[PDB]
């Protein structure tokens, strides 16, 4: 049953709480639900997203970034970045995944089996990822011509049909700068290839959400019981430090009521909010605690630290004919080439927009147009680590988000994107595109110089909206790692972090695919016991 009103909720002891009903959240409440047996609550801050149709209809989704559906973070002034750049992040049911993009890649196997290997991650590989992989979707390239994929899975993917007359183009002059189609979610990795994406999106026009996928279908099950318009202020602990529940509100302003959990809790509020929630619960960095007067729990110093996202950059160009008036999503095609020599997996990766995308260029002068594309740069493993941390002890402020952008010492993570900038300025000028690229409108054909170009990245910079890391998976010894491989926060029992947080490493591609996975995978984890 739903409750949209907590004064309706008579029991409030569950089997199982899991906050944040995103990528990962609904998918853990989803499978935990299975065993009708045990008792679920998935607790959401945001609305249901049912009979919402600017969430639900995927080519809609840009109208969401700063609407009432986003939580909306800015940043933190950077040494080295775009200081007016904003972590959009959305707040309604299936989480990110009802307000992204669509866009549904594997993580490729060198990523996965690297958490184990190079990152402590015992039992985090390629072996674990592929049979979830499977289950999770019903994937167009289902076959028996192609046995990874799942056929009956919750998450409807779909290729996207090839129909842009420009990106077609733009992968005929991607051919031509070497740079062959290549078809995705294959089970081998892209490191120079590009093509029309594979999204996560049903046959209607409504986007393939965890919300929509897990959720909508269980709602009226007798063990399930989904919580919204419900945000959580702390997490609650036993004098043996057995989590035993939630502290929750109904409006900010409002009251305080507890729902508690016999079995454990999950916490799948993202890579933003979980830390939060972890340090004002008392479960972090001390010294952090100390600043503001929360007690310690647990002194954790890895939580809300190695912050990683994919950095973009831009180049927008005038359209010479008219552009599509309707898309899956305005951003249908990716580009994946490596800038350097010896590389299991791409350094650079490129989106194509059928729009232009001026939200950072616009304040600074560049001009625009109704008519043309874009192309984005992003380094896929940038070396910069960043943080979120408590802007005090008040659950109603805004964490402060800081990735310090490009500020790794080595300075590769301008390297890759100067050289992003570059490639796609070559993809463009090729004769398969001489009848669509026009005048280049930023950075302008005037920056030419690896420091003219610096600056405006800089300047102009975005996100593709992927943070991760910041409640990290390791070894039992790391003292850096808030959790264990099993996904249980240290220091505490009952309570597990099931969310972007808990990446060692970035993965090369958009990530939400990936972030749905590891809640599969923590289901699996809590439901293997025993
Ligand atoms: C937001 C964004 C991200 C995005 C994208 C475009 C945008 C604008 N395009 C993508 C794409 O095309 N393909 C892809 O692979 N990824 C794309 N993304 C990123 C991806 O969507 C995210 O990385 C992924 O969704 C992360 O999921 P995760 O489970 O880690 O986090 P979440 O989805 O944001 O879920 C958190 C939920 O919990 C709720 N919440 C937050 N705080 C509270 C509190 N305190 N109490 C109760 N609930 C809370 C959030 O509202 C959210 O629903």
């Amino acid at each position: 049953m739903h409750i949209d009103n907590i004064e309706n909720l008579s029991d409030r002891e569950f089997d199982y709480i899991v906050v944040g009903g995103g990528s990962a959240g609904a998918a853990v409440a989803a499978r935990l639900s299975e065993d009708p047996a045990v008792s679920v609550a998935l607790v959401e801050a945001g609305p249901d997203d049912r009979g919402v149709p600017e969430v639900l209809q995927l080519d809609r989704w840009m109208e969401l970034l700063e609407s009432g559906y986003d939580w909306d973070y800015p940043i933190e002034p950077q040494e080295n970045g775009n200081s007016f750049m904003r972590h959009a992040r959305a707040k309604v049911m299936g989480g990110c995944s009802s307000h992204n993009a669509c866009i549904a890649f594997w993580a490729p196997r060198e990523d996965l089996d690297e958490w184990e290997a190079k990152y402590g991650a015992t039992g985090w590989n390629a072996e674990a990822a592929w049979p979830l992989y499977k289950r999770l979707e019903t994937n167009e390239d289902a076959g028996p011509d192609a046995p990874h994929h799942g056929d009956s899975g919750p998450v409807h993917l779909m290729n996207v049909p090839p129909k842009d007359p420009t990106g077609v183009a733009l992968l005929d002059a991607c051919e031509q700068a070497g740079i062959p189609r290549a078809k995705f979610n294959t089970g081998t990795t892209v490191v120079n290839g590009a093509n029309f994406f594979q999204i996560n999106r049903r046959a209607d026009g409504t986007r393939s959400s965890s919300s929509v996928s897990y959720i909508h279908p269980i709602v009226e099950q007798e063990n399930f019981t989904l919580l919204t318009g419900l945000r959580a202020r702390q997490l609650v602990f036993d004098a043996d430090r057995r989590c035993t529940g939630v502290d929750i509100v109904d409006s900010a302003f409002g009251h305080t009521h507890r729902l508690t959990a016999r079995n454990e809790v999950v916490l799948s509020t993202g890579a933003i909010d979980t830390p939060k929630l972890l340090m004002l619960s008392g479960i972090g960095p001390a010294a952090h605690l100390a600043e503001h007067g929360i007690e310690v729990l647990v002194d954790s110093p890895g939580v809300g630290e190695h912050l990683q996202d994919h950095p973009e950059g831009v180049v927008q160009f005038e359209a010479k004919q008219p552009m599509v008036a309707e898309s899956t999503q305005w951003w249908e095609i990716g580009i994946f080439t490596p800038t350097e020599d010896g590389l299991d997996r791409p350094d650079l990766m490129m989106h194509y927009g059928s729009v232009p995308f001026d939200m950072n260029t616009l304040r600074h002068g560049y001009p625009t147009t109704e008519n043309g594309f874009s192309l984005t740069p992003n380094v896929t493993h940038a070396r910069s680590r960043g943080t979120v941390r408590l802007r005090s002890r008040d659950f109603r402020d805004k964490p402060m988000v800081d990735p310090r952008y490009f500020t790794d010492p080595e300075g590769h993570d301008m390297r890759v994107m100067v050289a992003g900038i570059r490639k796609a300025r070559e993809i463009a000028a090729q004769p398969a595109m001489a009848e669509w690229t026009g005048r280049e409108l930023s950075p302008g054909v005037e920056a030419q110089t690896d420091e003219e170009l610096q600056d405006y990245i800089r300047k102009t910079h975005n996100t593709v909206y992927h943070p991760v890391g910041t409640v990290r998976m390791g070894a039992v010894e790391d003292e850096m790692s808030p959790l264990d491989p099993e996904l249980r926060v240290k220091g505490v029992t009952g309570l597990r972090v099931a969310d972007a947080s808990v990446m060692p490493e970035h993965v090369t591609v958009n990530p939400n695919i990936t972030v749905m996975m590891i809640g599969e995978r923590c289901a699996d984890l809590i439901r293997s016991a025993r």
